[PDB]
RNA sequence: UCCAGUA
RNA sequence: GGAACACUAUACUACUGGAUAAUCAAAGACAAAUCUGCCCGAAGGGUUUGAGAACAUACCCAUUGCACUCCGGGUAUGCAGAGGUGGCAGCCUCCGGUGGGUUAAAACCCAACGUUCUCAACAAUAGUGA
């Protein structure tokens, strides 16, 4: 079921944390407000990353028209998160 | 190994 | 440069080039100034070396992983950041290589950024200066 937070993997691993997080601020923000995206490099989270967005119609705009998406020559992945992000649970 | 310049 | 005040000389360390006549030369940050706030100590001042750790960058092996506290293994690299007396934050200035603005081109201006911690060793000798 739709969800503000989106979660995205099959992402390029040879890519610096700091430029994955504009890149994908910039292909996402067309769609809606981003509360802050979520990406880490460890062993378990790497190649995945999570993107808030303010509202959920953003966050269904987006993994739908976006799927598939050759991003850093790989094809994003995106789906819902199975959870609520923190910083929306202790908002609303 | 020595010598100079520089720091 | 020469390491707990300062300068000089010596030892000594690094870069560059040279062979006793040792060329000529390249190269190069502690220059100016001594800031604001809070905090800690009995005392605020390291251009040394090393050993750990973390971090960053290259590749290599693994990894398709549903998180919100950093965190798989490995080889190689790091030897540029500086001053403002401890720490954190900020500000000022310098040095550096990037990105913009300006120019005929430079200046000049703007901005973001730059390896940290812990432990151990060493911080000499001569002269001079309070
Ligand atoms: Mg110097
Ligand atoms: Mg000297
Ligand atoms: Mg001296
Ligand atoms: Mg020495
Ligand atoms: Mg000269
Ligand atoms: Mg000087
Ligand atoms: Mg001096
Ligand atoms: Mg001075
Ligand atoms: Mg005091
Ligand atoms: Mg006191
Ligand atoms: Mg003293
Ligand atoms: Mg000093
Ligand atoms: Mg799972
Ligand atoms: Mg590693
Ligand atoms: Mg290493
Ligand atoms: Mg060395
Ligand atoms: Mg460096
Ligand atoms: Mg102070
Ligand atoms: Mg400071
Ligand atoms: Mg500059
Ligand atoms: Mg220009
Ligand atoms: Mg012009
Ligand atoms: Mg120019
Ligand atoms: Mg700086
Ligand atoms: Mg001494």
């Amino acid at each position: 079921r739709p969800n503000h937070t989106i979660y995205i993997n099959n992402l390029n691993e040879k890519i610096k944390k700091d430029e994955l997080k504009k890149s994908l601020h910039a292909i996402f923000s067309r769609f809606g407000q981003i509360l802050d995206i979520l990406v880490s490099r460890s062993l378990k989270m790497r190649g995945q990353a999570f993107v808030i967005f303010k509202e959920v119609s953003s966050a269904t705009n987006a993994l739908r028209s976006m799927q598939g998406f050759p991003f850093y020559d790989k094809p994003m992945r995106i789906q819902y998160a199975k959870t609520d992000s923190d910083i929306i649970a202790k908002m609303k």
